[PDB]
Parts: structure tokens; C-alpha cells; sequence
């Protein structure tokens, strides 16, 4: 099918298949100096350029380099710069710099070789599909909006197109509408929709719209891989660790740092209450995507295994406290916190980014009646000076309808199957 030859290009068929060959076969700085002379030898030889990049290119691959990716991304540009090309070759090049520019972190590069392949090819559909991706990427959800709409004119059925179209209309606060479009592109099968972010922004409008069938989306999601159940849905996981929503303290194995929360915690609040009423500020208010009403903040000791030393010094016995237990202070994965919720809140259902922690809740002032927590089929109340576990990669939701205000301590620990060497090596989240 691809036609990589142009007449120039056919009266050379065997320097380049074996020049090619080398780069098959792996060994690559052959395939370099081979392409390389290639050039010397006929400049105006778009494959033989296009293989030289070919080669920068998995030869970047092979060393982990972005500098020599550099060269491969100009040498792409090269090939569409020469007087001939074949139409299918001056496509594949100019998609492949796309491509590597992205990778690179150069989005509007990128886009601009998008456009200029758009510009060439105006009738491919792929093409457009593509340049929207390019609009979303530098934060230009109109533009890209503009495009998808030219593709489902021409096209009403192209699944990529409709998947993110849905996108950017559940981006633009129209959640109801979004909900077809991201359906209709899932159920195409099309190249590029089975994607867990779909399923994730599919049932996060169903569940945001009151649609119950938000969980069978879950569920399918699950069986294509995306999610590890219905209820477990973070992202960054490591397999093998045991999952269940409700843990015991027991069941976790930090009994010494659940004893010493539940017996110093008068003073937790304390120190937590003292900052309320002196330094507010310093209870920032908590993500506004999972907020759908009310008032809700928090107050941060540690994060990703970083103590914050301002905040410790406005509860600096509490940090001492924790100091002891490095199964949290040192979870790079988690936080140590104070999070005050007040009546009127509803924070929507969600999960936490990794399975790699528990999230331990320790209740410091809870109005009689209102305040409540589900973590996949259960639901349960704070005490105060009593610890709740839940494992926050399972879906949880909570509801403030109380009289007065609830706060509560936050503890993140290292899942207890976690080995000391991968809580060593694990990245931060
Ligand atoms: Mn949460």
C-alpha cells in the first residue's frame, strides 16, 4: 500500500532496502552512516533522509536521548522540503515529527506541523481528528471544538471525533450533552475511543447527571482494562496489593500509630482548632471539581512525604506526634492533613490517584447527626477520637447536612503489603 518511491527514488530500490535492512536487523549506527552517505551520494532523496530519521529515531529509542530525538524531528522536516515527494511518505514523516514533538512537550510546534498537514491533505478525516488533539493539548478547547464539529459535519459517525467532542463539551459545563456523544464514540469501536479517560469522563458526567448507569459503564470499563474493578479505578497502581474498601486497624498492621491518634486526640484538635480561629488562612479550600456545593478545606502537615515546616509550626505538637510514624510522614504517595467540612456540602464520587495507600480518618469534631462517608457499597459515620481505614482508590463520596462544622485528621500510610524496597523506589504522587 504505502508509495514511498518516486522516480528518483526507483532506480535505487537495492541501496535502500539494505540500508533498511541494517536498521531491521538492529544494528543501528550502521544504519546512521548508511543513510548518511545516502545523502552525499543524492541529496534529494527523501527515503534516504527519511530512513536517516528513522534511524535518529529508534536510535533515540535505544539511548534514552532527547537531543539526537531533536535531529530526527528536523530530519522529518527535511523529507517534506524536497522538490518531489510521494504523498504517502511526505504523511508519514511529517506525522511522525508531530508525534515526537509531543513527546517532547513541544505542543505548539506540533500543532503547527498538524496544520500544515491539514493544509496538504484536506480531505483526510484522520488528519483533522488529529489537529484537534493538537488544539487540546495547548489548552485551546474552541479551536478544537471548531474542528471536530467540521469533521462530524462531513463525517456524523467518525468515533474519535464524537468521544472528543464529548470532551469539550463536559470541559465547557454542558454535562448532559456530553454524555451522547462519549457514548455513541464508545460504542463505535473506532480506533482511539477504547480509552479509559473516556470511560472515566462517561461515568463521571452519568454519576454528575444523576444517571445510575454510570457503574455498568464502570464495569465495562473494567473488562477493557481500564479500571481494576467497578469500584477500584485509580490509575498509578501496583499489582498484587490487597483491595477492599474498609479496612480495621488490625488488618493494616499500624496498631501503634491508630493507639497513639486515638489517644492524643484531643490534642490534634486542639492544635487543629487553634488554627482555625488564628491563622484561617492556612485551611485552603479542597478541590473544586469534586465540590459540588458548600464549604470545604484543609489544612496540610505533610505532602508527598515532604513536611511542611510553616504548618508545623502552627501544630507543632501534632507533628511531633507523627514524626515517630514514618509508615505516613515518609508516604510519598499520601498526605498528613486537616480537612474541615461545613453544612451544605456534597463532595461528588471519586477516586484517589494510586492504590499504594490507605487513607486513614480520625474524627476530631462531628456534629450528632449529618455527616457521613460511603466507600463502594457501604457508608459509614465519624467519632470523635475514633480512626476510620478505607482504601480511597475504591469510589467514595461524602455528604455534610449537619448543624455546625465537621473536622477530621487525614493520615495517608503505605499499603501494608508495600515492601520497604517499593516504598523506596515508587515515584511521588
Ligand atoms: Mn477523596
Amino acid at each position: 500500500k504505502p508509495k514511498l518511491l518516486n522516480k528518483f527514488d526507483k532506480t535505487i530500490k537495492a541501496e535502500l532496502d539494505a540500508a533498511e535492512k541494517l536498521r531491521k536487523r538492529g544494528k543501528i549506527e550502521e544504519a546512521v552512516n548508511a543513510f548518511k552517505e545516502l545523502v552525499r551520494k543524492y541529496p534529494q532523496s527523501p527515503r534516504a533522509r527519511y530512513g536517516k530519521a528513522q534511524c535518529e529515531d529508534d536510535l533515540a529509542e535505544k539511548r534514552r536521548s532527547n537531543e539526537v530525538l531533536r535531529g530526527a524531528i528536523e530530519t522529518y522536516q527535511e523529507v517534506a522540503s524536497l522538490p518531489d515527494v510521494p504523498a504517502d511518505l511526505l504523511k508519514l514523516s511529517l506525522k511522525r515529527r508531530s508525534d515526537r514533538q509531543q513527546f517532547l512537550g513541544h505542543m505548539r510546534g506540533s500543532l503547527l506541523t498538524l496544520q500544515r498537514l491539514v493544509q496538504l491533505f484536506p480531505n483526510d478525516t484522520s488528519l483533522k481528528n488529529d489537529l484537534g488533539v493538537g488544539y487540546l493539548l495547548i489548552g485551546d478547547n474552541d479551536n478544537a471544538k471548531k474542528v471536530y464539529e467540521e469533521v462530524l459535519s462531513v463525517t456524523p459517525n467518525d468515533g474519535f471525533a464524537k468521544v472528543h467532542y464529548g470532551f469539550i463539551l463536559k470541559a465547557q459545563n454542558k454535562i448532559a450533552e456530553s454524555i451522547p456523544y462519549l457514548k455513541e464514540g464508545i460504542e463505535s469501536g473506532d480506533p482511539g475511543t477504547d480509552d479509559g479517560r473516556f470511560y472515566f469522563h462517561l461515568g463521571d458526567a452519568m454519576q454528575r447527571v444523576g444517571n445510575k448507569e454510570a457503574y455498568k459503564w464502570y464495569e465495562l470499563g473494567h473488562k477493557r482494562g481500564h479500571f481494576a474493578s467497578v469500584w477500584q479505578r485509580s490509575l498509578y497502581n501496583v499489582n498484587g496489593l490487597k483491595a477492599q474498601p474498609w479496612w480495621t486497624p488490625k488488618e493494616t498492621g499500624y496498631t501503634e500509630l491508630v493507639k497513639s491518634l486515638e489517644r492524643n486526640w484531643k490534642l490534634i484538635r486542639d492544635e487543629g482548632l487553634a488554627v482555625m480561629d488564628k491563622a484561617k488562612g492556612l485551611f485552603l479550600p479542597e478541590d473544586e471539581n469534586l465540590r459540588e456545593k458548600g464549604d470545604w478545606s484543609q489544612f496540610t502537615l505533610w505532602q508527598q512525604g515532604r513536611r511542611n515546616e510553616n504548618a508545623c509550626k502552627g501544630a507543632p505538637k501534632t507533628c511531633t506526634l507523627l514524626e515517630k510514624f514514618p509508615e505516613t510522614t515518609g508516604c510519598r504517595r499520601g498526605q498528613i492533613k486537616y480537612s474541615i467540612m461545613h453544612p451544605g456540602t456534597h463532595v461528588w464520587p471519586h477516586t484517589g490517584p494510586t492504590n499504594c495507600r490507605l487513607r486513614m480518618h480520625l474524627g476530631l469534631v462531628i456534629p450528632k447527626e449529618g455527616c457521613k462517608i460511603r466507600c463502594a457499597n457501604e457508608t459509614k459515620t465519624w467519632e470523635e477520637g475514633k480512626v476510620l481505614i478505607f482504601d480511597d482508590s475504591f469510589e467514595h463520596e461524602v455528604w455534610q447536612d449537619a448543624s455546625s462544622f465537621r473536622l477530621i485528621f487525614i493520615v495517608d500510610v503505605w499499603h501494608p503489603e508495600l515492601t520497604p524496597q517499593q516504598r523506596r523506589s515508587l515515584p511521588a504522587i
